[PDB]
């Protein structure tokens, strides 16, 4: 009675309906035959996300500990990553979140509004021809320029950063090319850190160096791991939020009208896109330190849990009978948790909301008649089981 996730992501819509149906705790299989549990309902997901018995520490994974996980298992980079904010819980995690919150403040993100507006303008200025790949030509570059600027990376590096991001995020990318891509990116982050120690500025890197709580502060290794984690966490997710809002407005033309008229605000489009069509379908991975009741089921000690944000986004218990539809007018007594919940909640939420909040009005300002150059049915998800990313967004600028 175990749902196997399509590594080709041929039918997300259905796979998400099957996960919602298989109760709050669904037995699933990850690509490579690895069995785990998925929490697929909203209220149960919030309970597990704040339960200190669900930890990131891979030592707690019984299957891993007793060697039944292939060392070449494709998803092992997700299950077993380098030490960061991502992989710790309890006091160690609270220390990192406190220090990071001092640097990536709502104020610092809000202060990016003008630079993002200018980066959006220049990308739109480069769009030419009657149809474009709006993903490759507009959405894709925007978050790279934004994060480079946020982090204070040498503007000279941007042409190479474009190539390193493509390599880091690409399916095709081979074995010891991805080793070498990580190495080069870490070298850039280390240079940026050393630059900002010598000459502190108004950038996130400078603030991560300055952050402290009663004389406790981040190590160089902690600062670099934080900058790398933010690039990994923030790039394709923000692209897919923009891509998915354009896809949603295009297939709900009466809501596009409502937003273009000024009756509906852009925030309502972004918040609805996040609930209805999150860029992050699944987050790996947590392990139970003890048996944990979830509904009428038990998550056993040493078993794995994934959080199925995609599926639970359209949870009718949270969002009512409309849950399964895109509606930017909707009222929910339950805010979406597409940025997570509890200690590990996304620290980038304000920034991705700001990028989309600037990009979407700017694009429709330049091309208010823009639409899909192809039927919605022809749009393809990339073969990335944890993400909701499209190969391309063919658009007629109009
Ligand atoms: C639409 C865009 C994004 C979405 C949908 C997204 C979603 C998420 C979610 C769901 C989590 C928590 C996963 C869990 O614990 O179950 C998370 C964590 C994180 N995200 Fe975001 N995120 C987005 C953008 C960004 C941006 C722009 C940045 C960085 C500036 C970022 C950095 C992070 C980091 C560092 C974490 C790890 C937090 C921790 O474990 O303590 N994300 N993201």
């Amino acid at each position: 009675t175990r749902i196997a996730l399509d590594p080709f992501v041929s039918d997300l819509e259905a796979e998400s309906a099957a996960l919602r149906a298989a109760g709050p705790l669904a037995a699933v299989e990850l690509p490579g035959g690895v069995p785990v549990w998925a929490v697929t309902h909203h209220a149960e997901a919030k309970k597990l996300l704040t339960d200190p018995r669900l930890v990131k520490d891979i030592n707690v994974w019984g299957a891993w500990q007793r060697g039944e996980i292939a060392p070449d298992w494709p998803l092992i980079g997700l299950a077993n990553p380098g030490r960061s904010m991502l992989t710790v819980d309890g006091a160690d995690h609270r220390r990192m979140r406190t220090l990071v919150a001092q640097a990536l403040t709502p104020r610092r993100v809000e202060q990016m509004r003008e630079r993002i507006t200018k980066l959006t303008e220049e990308l739109l200025d480069r769009l030419t021809g009657e149809v474009v790949d709006l993903k490759a030509d507009f959405a894709y570059p925007l978050p790279m320029y934004v994060v480079a600027d946020l982090m204070g990376i040498d503007e000279a590096r941007l042409p190479r950063l474009g190539e390193l991001f493509e390599k880091f995020f690409s399916t095709q990318t081979p074995p010891a090319e991805v080793i070498a891509t990580l190495t080069e990116l870490a070298g850039i982050m280390a240079e940026t850190v050393a630059a900002k120690r010598a000459a502190p500025g108004d950038d996130l890197t400078s603030a991560l160096i300055l952050a402290s709580e009663d004389g406790d502060h981040l190590t160089d290794a902690e600062i670099v791991s934080t900058l790398q984690l933010m690039v990994a966490a923030g790039h394709e997710t923000t692209i897919s939020l923009i891509v998915n809002a354009v896809v949603n407005l295009s297939t709900h033309p009466e809501q596009r009208a409502l937003v273009l008229s000024g009756e509906a605000d852009w925030s309502s489009v972004v918040e609805e896109t996040l609930r209805y069509s999150t860029p992050t379908s699944h987050v790996l991975i947590r392990f139970a330190t003890e048996d944990v009741p979830v509904g009428d089921k038990v998550l056993p000690a040493g078993d794995a849990l994934i959080v199925s944000y995609g599926a639970l986004g359209r949870d009718e218990a949270a969002h009512g009978p409309t849950a399964g539809e895109f509606d930017i007018t909707r009222s929910t007594e339950n805010r979406h948790i597409s940025f997570g919940h509890g200690p590990h909640v996304c620290p980038g939420a304000a920034l991705s909301r700001l990028e989309a909040g600037v990009a979407l009005p700017a694009l429709y300002a330049r091309f208010p008649k823009l639409d899909l150059a192809v039927p919605a049915a022809e749009l393809r998800n990339k073969p990335v089981v944890t993400q909701n990313d499209l190969f391309e967004l063919p658009v007629r600028l109009g």
